[PDB]
C-alpha cells in the first residue's frame, strides 16, 4: 500500500531540523515559470493527486513504524521525524493539516502565474508544506501533456479550417497511441486522461477508468476507438498472402470504420496494387460511416503521406472541395501513426497544404511523442516557498540566483486576478488584500484532509476549449 | 483494481478476428533493435511486471463484465472477445496460458538480440500472445534507465580512474534526484530501482520498496542518502541571513555528511566569503566521514563547477594527488545536481580534467535526465511476431518495410547463445535446435500463470557489473 511518509525526496526527511526556530507557517506555490512556444498552459491533474494520495487518513501507526525502519537503514541514522507524524495521527486522525488553493482545472493560464499554493494550517506542522512538494510537483506531467496536446489541436484546427472551411472531426484528428511507449501503467492512465481534455480518440484504455473515478463525464466514456490491424495480424498470413490478410480484415469489419497498416512489406505496392486494384471493389462499396483508413508506418512521415495520397488519388475518384483542396472519396481515409510529435505534425499538415490536399483526408496517431517525450523543464514547472512566519513575524522569501535570473521566485503571499483588459495577473507580497484587482481567482481545493472543491471532466474540457472553437458562437 | 482485460491498446481488442483461420500458435519476441551509442543493454524489469500484473488469477467474472461494458461504449460496438476470456476463466481458473522465456536479469546484451519471447500454451488462446504486448513492451523503461545509468557509470569510471588511480566511491558518484521530475509514483519506483542496478545513491524512496517486494537484497536496503538542504530551508531565514542558515544547518548535522545548496542569491559569494571566510572554521574541523558537500544549482553546469572549484581551491588547502590532479581537503566536496544528463556529465568531467581537477572532488545528482528524458526509441525496444502455426504448419513470419530496413524483424523461433569468441548471437528459424551453439541462454520465467524463475537484486547487480570493475 502507498505510504505518504515514503513518497518524498530523501533529503526532505531531514528538513524539519533546518528551518529557523519558532517557525509556525510555511507557504509555498507552484508556477509554470516564464522564460516563443507554450505561452499558456492547461492546468490539469491536481485533483487526481489530491484524491488518490493526499485525502483522508493517510497516516497510521503502521505507516510511521514502516517509514521509521526504512529511514534508519536508508540514512544509516535516526533522522526521521517520528514525533511530527505521530502528532498528525493523534491530533487529526491521520489527516493532513494543509490548505491548498488552486485555479480551476482546465483553465488556460499564461506562463509565470501562480497555479496553486500550499500552506500548513497547524503551527506544529510547518515542516509539512514542503514534504509534499515532490508528490505535488508531479502535476507537471498531466499539465504538460494537456498543454502540448492542446497546442497540437491549434495547429490541426488552423489547417483543417483553411483547407476545408470547418472544424468537423477536429476532436478525432490526434489519436493517443502512447500506451506501450510510456514508463508505466499509472503514467499511461494519467497521460491519456490529459490528452482527452483536448481530443476524444484514444487507444490508451487506462485513461478511461481514471477519468470515471476521479473526474466523471455525462457520457459513458470520454474516449473512443475503432477496429484496426497491427503488423502481426497481417504478417501472420505469410509474405505472399498480404492481400488475403487485407481482404479478411476489411470483410470482418465491413460496416464499421477500420484501419489497416499497409507497410509490412511495401506500402506503395499495397496502396497501388492491392487496395487500388485487387481489392478496390471491396473499398468503393463501403459506407461513409465505415471508411477504410490506410495506415503507413515507416519512412519519412511527410514524404510517405504525400506519396500514399498521390497513389490513392490516381486509383480512386478524387473530388475538389469548396476551398479548392483535393479530397479522397468518403469511404477512404489515411492515418499517420508513426513519427508524430508537435514538430512533425506541423510539417506534415503544411506539406499536405502545399500539395493541395485537405486535412480532411488525414488523422494522426502519436505515442511517445504525445505521452513520453515531455519533461518538467518544458514549461518550467516549479514549486517554491514564498512566505514564512517565524517568531510570529511574516517574512516574504524567495531565491534569486545571480547566474540565472530566470530562476527567480515570487515573494510573499500570492493571489491571482483579472486585469482590466481581462487578462491574468499574479499579485505578490500580499498585495491582493488591497482589493485593487478584485477577488482572488484561486479556490480552496483541499483543506485538513478533505477535498473541498472539484471539477467534472466535462467542465474541464469546456475550460480548455480553443478560442476558434469558442468563436463558433 | 487492475484489470488485465483493460490493460492493452484498444485496437488489440479486435485482433482475435484478424489472424488467419486455423491459427493455433502466435510466437513473439522482444529486442532492442539495432540501428544503422548504447551498443549493449541491461535487461531488467520484466520480473516486476510478471509479478505485479501477469501472475495468478488475473481473470474473473466481474473483470470480464467490466471490460465488456467499457468496450461496448469505447467502440460503440460489441467487438470484445468475451468467449476467449471466459475460456481462460473456466479452463485455467483465470490464469494466463502463456509461456515467457527470458535472458537472466542484469545481463548485458548487445543490440539486435532476442531478450525475451512470448507464446501461448493453449491453441484457443492464440490471440493472447499479443494481447499482452503493450504491458510487456513497457519493460523498455527500466531497461533504458538501467542502460543509460550504466553508460554514465562507464564515463565516471573512466575519468575517476584516470584522475585518481582508482574507483573508490564510484557507486556513489551519480545520485538519483528524479522523484519530482518523473510522470508518476509508479514510474518513480520503477526508474529508481533501475538506477540502483548501477549505483547505491538515491533520494527516490519509492525505488526501495519496489526492490524489497519484487527482487530482494541481503542488505536491509539497496540505496542510501545523507542530510541536505533545499532552497526553502535557506531562504526561509531571510535574504540577509544566508550565513545564519548555513551555520545552523552544518551544526545540526556536524557528525554526518551534509550537503548545502549555496546558489540562492550568489553562489560565488557564498563559497568565497561565507564558506570561505565567515564559516570556514566550521568546515575545516569536520571529520573525513562527515564532509560538507557544497551544491551549485544554476548557471552553465561546467562553468559553475569550475569557478566554484577555483574559488574553493584558493580558500582551502589543496593537495595534488599521485596522478597530478588537484584534490580538495577531505572535509570538503562538491555535488552538481542541476542540468546533468549523460551528455553534460561527459562535458563536466572532461572539463574538470582539462583544469587538472580530480573527479574525486565531485559527485553528480541527476533527476529528469536520469529518469524522465528517456524514450522507447533510444534503444528501439520492440516486440514482434516471428512465428505462427496455422493448419498444423509452423511458418516464419516478419515485417520488412521497403523504406526502412532498420525496422525489419527476425524470422521464426529464436534462441540466444554464446559465440565461440564469448559474444552473443540470436539464432533464427529454429536453428537453435541443431545444437551447434551450446545452450539457449533464455529461461522460462513465466508459464501458465506462474513465475517459474526469479532473481534477487543482488544477482542482478552482479550481472550488470562493468568490465573495469571485474578487472579489479
Ligand atoms: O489503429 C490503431 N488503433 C485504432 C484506430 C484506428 C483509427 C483511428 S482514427 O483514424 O483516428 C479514427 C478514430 C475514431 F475514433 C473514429 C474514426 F472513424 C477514425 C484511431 C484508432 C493503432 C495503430 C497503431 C498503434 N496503436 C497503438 C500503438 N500503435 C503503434 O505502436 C507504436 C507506438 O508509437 P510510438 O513508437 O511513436 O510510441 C507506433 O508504431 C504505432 O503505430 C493503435
Ligand atoms: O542533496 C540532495 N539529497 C541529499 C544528498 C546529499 C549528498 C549526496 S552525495 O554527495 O552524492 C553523497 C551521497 C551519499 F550516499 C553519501 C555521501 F557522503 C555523499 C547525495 C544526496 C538533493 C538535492 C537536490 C535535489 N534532491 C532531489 C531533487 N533535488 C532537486 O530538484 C530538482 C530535480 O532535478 P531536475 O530538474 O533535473 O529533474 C533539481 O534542482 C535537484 O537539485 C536531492
Amino acid at each position: 500500500e502507498f505510504n505518504i511518509l515514503l513518497a518524498t525526496d530523501s533529503y526532505k526527511v531531514t528538513h524539519y531540523k533546518q528551518y529557523p526556530p519558532n517557525t509556525s507557517k510555511v507557504y509555498s506555490y507552484f508556477e509554470c515559470r516564464e522564460k516563443v512556444k507554450y505561452e499558456e498552459t492547461v492546468f490539469y491533474g491536481l485533483q487526481y493527486i489530491l484524491n488518490k494520495y493526499l485525502k483522508g487518513k493517510v497516516v497510521t501507526k503502521e505507516k510511521i513504524q514502516e517509514a521509521k525502519d526504512v529511514y534508519k537503514e536508508h540514512f544509516q541514522d535516526d533522522v526521521f521525524n517520528e514525533k511530527g507524524w505521530n502528532y498528525i495521527l493523534e491530533k487529526y486522525d491521520g489527516h493532513l493539516p494543509i490548505e491548498i488553493k488552486a485555479v480551476p482545472e482546465g483553465f488556460v493560464i499564461p506562463r509565470g502565474n501562480v497555479l496553486f499554493t500550499v500552506e500548513n494550517t497547524d503551527p506544529e506542522c510547518y515542516w509539512l508544506t514542503n514534504w509534499i512538494e515532490t508528490i505535488l510537483v508531479q502535476s507537471w506531467y498531466p499539465i504538460t501533456v494537456a498543454t502540448n496536446s492542446r497546442e497540437q489541436k491549434k495547429i490541426l484546427a488552423k489547417y483543417l479550417l483553411e483547407t476545408s472551411g470547418n472544424l468537423d472531426g477536429l476532436e478525432y484528428k490526434l489519436h493517443d497511441f502512447g500506451y506501450r511507449g510510456v514508463s508505466s501503467q499509472e503514467t499511461a492512465g494519467i497521460g491519456a486522461s490529459a490528452h482527452l481534455v483536448n481530443f476524444k480518440g484514444t487507444d490508451t484504455v487506462a485513461g478511461l477508468a481514471l477519468i470515471k473515478k476521479y473526474y466523471g463525464t455525462k457520457d459513458p466514456v470520454p474516449g473512443y476507438s475503432v477496429p484496426a490491424a497491427e503488423h502481426s495480424t497481417i504478417t501472420a498470413w505469410g509474405k505472399d498472402h498480404e492481400k488475403d490478410a487485407f481482404e479478411h480484415i476489411v470483410t470482418q469489419f465491413s460496416s464499421v470504420p477500420v484501419s489497416v497498416v499497409s507497410d509490412s512489406y511495401d506500402i506503395y505496392n499495397a496502396c497501388e496494387k492491392i487496395w487500388g486494384e485487387d481489392l478496390r471493389h471491396l473499398i468503393v462499396s463501403r459506407s461513409t460511416q465505415a471508411p477504410l483508413i490506410i495506415r503507413p508506418d515507416s519512412g519519412n512521415p511527410l514524404d510517405t503521406v504525400l506519396k500514399v495520397l498521390e497513389i490513392l488519388g490516381k486509383k480512386f475518384p478524387v473530388t475538389e472541395n469548396s476551398k479548392g483542396y483535393k479530397l479522397l472519396p468518403p469511404y477512404l481515409r489515411v492515418i499517420q501513426g508513426d513519427g508524430v510529435d508537435i514538430n512533425t505534425l506541423q510539417e506534415i499538415v503544411e506539406g499536405m497544404k502545399q500539395k493541395m490536399w485537405s486535412i480532411e483526408n488525414i488523422a494522426f496517431g502519436s505515442g511517445g511523442g504525445l505521452l513520453q517525450k515531455l519533461t518538467r523543464d518544458l514549461l518550467n514547472c516549479s514549486f517554491k516557498c514564498s512566505y514564512v512566519v517565524t517568531n510570529g513575524l511574516g517574512i516574504n522569501v524567495f531565491k534569486d540566483p545571480v547566474a540565472d535570473p530566470n530562476k527567480r521566485s515570487k515573494k510573499g503571499r500570492l493571489s491571482l486576478h483579472r486585469t482590466p483588459a481581462g487578462n491574468f495577473v499574479t499579485l505578490e507580497e500580499g498585495k491582493g488584500d488591497l482589493e485593487e484587482y478584485g477577488q482572488d481567482l484561486l479556490h480552496t481545493v483541499f483543506k485538513n484532509g478533505k477535498v473541498t472543491k472539484s471539477y467534472s471532466f466535462d467542465e474541464i474540457r469546456k475550460n480548455a476549449q480553443l478560442n476558434i472553437e469558442l468563436e463558433a458562437a
